[PDB]
């Protein structure tokens, strides 16, 4: 029966967690893998937006989630002189209403794995070999330990190990939206109070908020940028880069990268999608970002995590686990809905900064309820099955 199909899950994010929980409560048997040692805590704040609350609130995770969710109680819009231009309160901020929710990945996380606290998961493993026949994937732990299963579904992020593993590089392509992404936790030296600023220019934005921490603040960078690193991942490399491209911009930035050096949570990384025409190969299946990342600048990779959970497992359940029925219906059911969310992101990346111009109140506003209207159109923009 389904309950006896072997199904290994690699890794513990959004989508392997939720993936597991759907397909457990559609009658499979998954079990997880995680290569760090924990969840990691905190982290960067994801948005539930649309069709996606309604998925969390299916699972039993909807209140679980708002009751741990993100308090900004105002962000603004500040000109390098420190004036308010445009202030709006958290939710709206944002680019969320209604049920809508923001909440630290860390926390949702947590949230994600109390809900499926009768799955098995191994932390500190991962796979290091794969291969396939029409009957079974053999997979290879690090330890040389060797393991059959029926389906491998890699929802090992957007940097997926198991992406390269089975696929070639003419079956997926990194999209690169010519955009750096930054961010680190430096003291509240503000004294900010569940408050959020934002200073803009042509080509820069710079964020700085304190929220659950009062005695810490997140500084965010995103910009714009032909250069190329020689080493992408080295974060020396990263920190002279960024520290060049602000030296001029004023404001805050003197202030949050003299602080710099001694932050614990730094992140780095160029602002890319993964664009595949298959997720999924035999026997083996990738989700969420590994699959399909939007990139930050699209503020829907979480949205895609948790459709992409709903569906695979759905299509599995409704194939009575045939997967190369179910794998067929995952691409094609999804496909679009992917790429209005990943296309948003591009556009975000092309027209979100004003590249002739500088901000004012009626831009950041008129722009700020563009964003919102766009972004309820896109997260809607699928006509979800159901599959009970
Ligand atoms: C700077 C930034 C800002 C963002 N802002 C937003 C936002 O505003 N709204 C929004 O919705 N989303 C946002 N996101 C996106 C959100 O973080 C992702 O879309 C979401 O976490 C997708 O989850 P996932 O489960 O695909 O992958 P992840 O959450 O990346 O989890 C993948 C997991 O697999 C583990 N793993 C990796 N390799 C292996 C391996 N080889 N073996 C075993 N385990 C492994 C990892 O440690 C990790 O725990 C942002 C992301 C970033 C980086």
């Amino acid at each position: 029966m389904t309950k006896h199909i072997k199904i290994l899950v690699i890794g513990v994010g959004v989508a392997g967690p939720a993936v597991a929980y759907w397909l457990k409560r559609f009658g499979f048997s998954p079990v997880l893998i995680e290569k760090s040692a924990a969840v990691r805590k905190g982290g960067q704040a994801l948005d539930i937006r649309g069709i996606a609350t309604h998925i969390a609130k299916e699972m039993g995770i909807y209140d679980q989630i708002c009751n741990m969710r993100t308090q900004i109680k105002c962000g603004r819009y500040v000109d390098v002189k420190g004036n308010v231009l445009h202030e709006e309160q958290g939710e709206t901020f944002g680019f969320r209403q209604d049920d809508e929710v923001e909440i630290l990945r860390g926390d949702l996380v947590e949230i994600l794995m109390k809900a499926i606290a009768d799955i098995p998961c191994e932390f500190k493993q991962s796979v290091i070999k794969i291969e396939q026949n029409e009957d079974s994937v053999t997979v290879t732990y690090k330890d040389g330990r060797v393991e059959n299963y029926d389906l491998v579904i890699a929802a090992d992020g957007i940097h997926s190990a198991t992406r390269g593993m089975v696929f070639s590089k003419n079956e997926y392509q990194l999209i690169n939206l010519g955009s750096y992404v930054s961010a680190f936790t430096i003291p509240n030296y503000l004294g900010l109070d569940h408050m959020e600023l934002l200073c803009e220019s042509n080509h820069k934005l710079v964020t700085l908020q304190s929220d659950s921490q009062a005695d810490k603040a997140m500084a965010g960078f995103m910009f714009r940028s032909k250069h190329v690193l020689e080493d992408i991942r080295d974060e020396q490399e990263q920190k002279h880069f960024l520290h060049a491209s602000f030296q001029n911009f004023g404001w805050e930035t003197q202030n949050i990268l003299n602080r710099m050096p001694e932050s614990d949570d730094f992140y780095f990384d160029a602002i890319t999608q993964i664009k595949m025409k298959s997720w999924t190969k035999g026997r083996i299946a990738l989700i969420g970002d590994a699959a399909y990342c939007p990139s930050p600048l699209s503020g829907q990779g979480n949205n895609l995590a948790f459709v992409g959970a709903y569906i695979l497992a759905g299509e599995l359940k409704k194939a009575d686990g045939d997967y190369i029925q179910a794998f067929t219906r995952y691409n094609e059911l999804l496909h679009p809905f992917v790429e209005a969310n990943q296309q948003f992101g591009v556009w975000v990346s092309e027209s979100f900064l004003l590249k002739d111009d500088e901000v004012s109140k009626e831009i950041a506003e008129a722009r700020s309820n563009k964003i919102l209207a766009m972004i309820k159109s896109v997260s809607n923009s699928i006509n979800l099955p159901q599959y009970e």
